[PDB]
DNA sequence: TATAACTTCGTATAATGTATGCTATACGAAGTTAT
DNA sequence: ATAACTTCGTATAGCATACATTATACGAAGTTAT
DNA sequence: TATAACTTCGTATAATGTATGCTATACGAAGTTAT
DNA sequence: ATAACTTCGTATAGCATACATTATACGAAGTTAT
């Protein structure tokens, strides 16, 4: 069909409208699909729901997630609705088949983890330590945890962060100004002020670093093994190396991972953000200063986090022994 | 035609995309319209909107309750989009009759209902009343409804509790790990703590009924006319066995059931869980708390528990009371 | 047309699906439109924009509200939606001219009034006087004003309180439940506690009114001459009566309205919303309080009634002087 | 296309239903859009998705900002509507690109800016400067300067300002009544009182103006090169001009322009808004009660002026400096 | 040189929220009028 | 010529109204047990 | 009877918010099993 | 026969997930100034 091909080329000549993560999630989808299909010599393109649906139940039977699972009928769904093609999701043998794999696997008690935390006292312990050390490694990566922490920032919103994204308040803080955000896009954008520690941590890497030379150079960079920063206006520190100073701090404290494979025995890039939502949750902060905190429009997620605070929590205890 | 043969396979062969209780509904609503049809001379499938708005009118004129009138709609329109054909509240005359049943309804004063609260006061009475008692269900029920009270939890909840589910903390106070979860995004399991008199009464019970012989046996278990528990683990309580505890229980104080054929006249299912929520906001508890202690997220719920307190009555009251 | 003709039928067969006041607004539109129809020759049914776009400046030219001229629109506009037909705001001669009428009207002052406040101010006047007085009419009246001004109910939902949708709190708070308002429709519904005062007032009148006979009857019912009370499960007291209540009050204390036809001289069915709504925000209740007290799902109105307490505020003179 | 000439004759008979500023919006872009498609070789109407996607484009290229490209496309969305056309944002193309516009050029870091605070600090300095001089601009500038902090009332606003509007209370204090509402559903009127010292200033102005002479005389006016003033009541001071007013002030302590042509080097209509506000929130007023004071409800906007303030640094600065 | 400390990349899995269309201001710059 | 505007055009920040009902507001006429 | 105190009604004008579709419990009642 | 269930059906209250992306998680391979 010449429609068919004229929608996919829009899309592709305009593909810096949606998150390159996007592209590169709907080629890996692809990827997957397209061999499945061919093992079992089928048409890929035009997707038949009925293939879609062994394609999903083969998905559960490599023992892969409810929620990635979710995602390559989500891919095959927007390659297909962006093609002016019906969506497989449109089709019952699709639907049902989702709804019946979740309620399976949920049912033998699949659930969607979370990061570790890394709470307010775990940057304190982290920081009793490592605020000491002069190294360039060291202060990087304590002011990278501190505004992690502080501000609850994703990775990729941190790695952003330029020099001149930086001001300050008449009280001697740092704010730092964010633009894009996971669930914003906007040119008046979000303020996000660091605490007066922090703000040094801060002050210490900029200071040894030399980032600040050109303003539009990235507030992180890469630090070489002679402790040399190397400031760049057109590249950032990668998000798996913020991932792995999380690591590497988590290593420091608690030492290796174990032998098991599983997600989350060490702190993560989305380990603050659990954690600090954690913690102004106990210390009484009001569900919506919470939102406010790390950017959050609509109230469920942080529900969400502090879904697994949800401990012991024993208010109806008290109350039975009195 | 053929086209809604093959979306009725699709639906028997993903059954297990819904839970058992909605089938039971299902079957149940079809049965109900399909007599009404034959009774009526009136082709049951597809469905025309002139049938099913009469089918509602003879729902309100039966009597029914307007939440019960929205579910045989329901189904009908599940029923219906599941093939490939029009659900009827996609018509402008089912769509009326709807609003026109609703308002008339709450006009001669329908009122929706709600578990009668088992409180604090009520679990003294009981517990008073057989405190003491050697009887080997009289045991069981009293330590059920400790852990109904205490952990607000839902009877098929209950149900499910294993011996293996039940670790310690400080005194003694039961560790209950549950699955107060069947949703991925959602904690991957709670935890209850019980008071340390309710852990006396789950202590004295598991030393009659004798559960404990077994890991994977339920907590709760049948006993039979010869005060004798019978251990299972392939076996749970039924739920309305743990019904008919509360409705003993209220027998025991109130006498005989109040012969209107009404609801909510003894205790149920949810009573303890209202009770609770009521007892805790009365001496001041967070609402939030409230919320996170029978791990409701939708506040108009509970909110609907705790209406007649005088903690609750709002803030004119307050106003006014100078 | 066939299918307008039917559309029409349907509309009028389960015409309890729309308020009665839809209805009775929709005909008075209806006769206002057929009647300048006819002074032109016009063709009344399908509506012709240019023919509706004369008609509204015909109403503005007779000196209406813009509020008033866009409910001869809107009913116009039901009538030819509902009917399957498109709709005169469909077209840019009706659209257009709306907007226009708006801003010219607007832009020479023109400006939506509202009630008259009855606040608690008043409220304690009107009670210092008439709360001795044992009287039928003033026992009756001073009580409605109480339940008016405390839980902040509009007239029509005053006048369909039964006396069965009155309970209690342990605290001897009268509570009030209410289904039906003009914002929602429920069998769940809210309830409205009164204060300890309140309650009293609200005491006296069932006691000295025999309203609490058939707990069927409507909790207000007229009064006649000699101060017998006229109770009824069947016909409520009008809602132009308690509007009357509130005119007497008012005339009671400021004496006779002027000469001049203007609307809210006096206090109307309105005045204890705006007034309580009001008395909060200047106590400093929460906007989500103020919402909760008025049954308000969203905030714009509330916004909207501190609209005209919006008097001199000045904030920024105090922080100028120092 | 008969169609179309009826819908834009439409448009001139009602054109008033727009302000002239949106006239002036739409003609401007009309302008741009019809330049760049004869420079292009490019029907201009109907446009055509595949050229109003390059348009934007090259407004993307041309530097302009996302909330200008967004005009451009708007108007030309409200044109095309306005007829019976189809809207470019409604086709694949032009959305995508807008899209990919947006997150582009957030990418590049283009910041959405705001006027510049005048602040007490300000106010005092310039007073400090021109407090006891005695020329007749000097005193009219430093009285609307007073104002314009006073009242956060918009520029257009206090052109509009009569003598007639002005009454009294305590100290002095004068009473503006207003039309600080172009809207319906708002206040019927609202009202500001200045500060004692401000009041002073609106003395010894209206002394020298000579404005009182006649009631409906507009407060600020004209004064030419011989100190003189020239009262009018056809004739309100231009926008512009108060605007002006500001920019002199800016030069007066800081001197000639940054020479950048950035925006907001100097103060403009604004900054007295954004000033009052900050200051408000500095010296803690209850965010609320400041959007009373310059009458906003979106507080979306107001929140931007008071950012990088200290008291608004937000839980987590606040948890951290424990 | 070997090596820290990356980047790049693939597949795997969590997170996140359900909008614009009109109207005001900003400002350089050209037009107007009386000093 | 120039101060001190006003008018303008193009560039951006700042805001409010439409839609589909359902309700109250009030003067005026008909009703009914005193 | 005249009259308070309505009801009914018409036209006029303000107010008010942008949802369900699945899954659990309630309970009388019939079925089952061991005392 | 009966207590004490379980299973059932029909009646209602109580709840949670789908959709379209955009992001992080982490092991493994290629890179580069020391």
């Amino acid at each position: 069909s010449d429609e068919v091909r004229k929608n996919l080329m829009d899309m592709f000549r305009d593909r810096q409208a949606f998150s390159e993560h996007t592209w590169k999630m709907l080629l890996s989808v692809c990827r997957s699909w397209a061999a499945w299909c061919k093992l079992n010599n089928r048409k890929w393109f035009p997707a038949e729901p009925e293939d879609v649906r062994d394609y999903l139940l083969y998905l559960q039977a490599r023992g892969l997630a409810v929620k990635t699972i979710q995602q390559h009928l989500g891919q095959l769904n927007m390659l297909h609705r962006r093609s002016g093609l019906p969506r497989p999701s449109d089709s019952n043998a699709v639907s049902l088949v989702m709804r019946r794999i979740r309620k399976e696997n949920v049912d033998a008690g699949e659930r969607a983890k979370q990061a570790l935390a890394f709470e307010r006292t775990d940057f304190d312990q982290v920081r009793s330590l490592m605020e000491n050390s002069d190294r360039c490694q060291d202060i990087r990566n304590l002011a990278f945890l501190g505004i992690a922490y502080n501000t609850l920032l994703r990775i990729a919103e941190i790695a952003r962060i330029r020099v001149k994204d930086i001001s300050r308040t008449d009280g001697g803080r740092m704010l730092i100004h964010i633009g894009r955000t996971k669930t914003l896009v906007s040119t008046a954008g979000v303020e996000k002020a660091l605490s007066l520690g922090v703000t040094k941590l801060v002050e210490r890497w900029i200071s040894v670093s030399g980032v600040a030379d050109d303003p539009n150079n990235y507030l992180f960079c890469r630090v070489r093994k002679n402790g040399v920063a190397a400031p760049s206006a057109t590249s950032q520190l990668s998000t798996r190396a913020l991932e792995g100073i999380f690591e590497a701090t988590h290593r420091l404290i608690y030492g290796a991972k174990d032998d098991s494979g599983q997600r989350y025995l060490a702190w993560s890039g989305h380990s603050a953000r659990v954690g600090a939502a954690r913690d102004m949750a106990r210390a009484g902060v009001s569900i919506p200063e919470i939102m406010q905190a790390g950017g959050w429009t609509n109230v469920n997620i942080v529900m969400n986090y502090i879904r697994n605070l949800d401990s012991e929590t024993g208010a109806m205890v008290r109350l039975l022994e009195d």
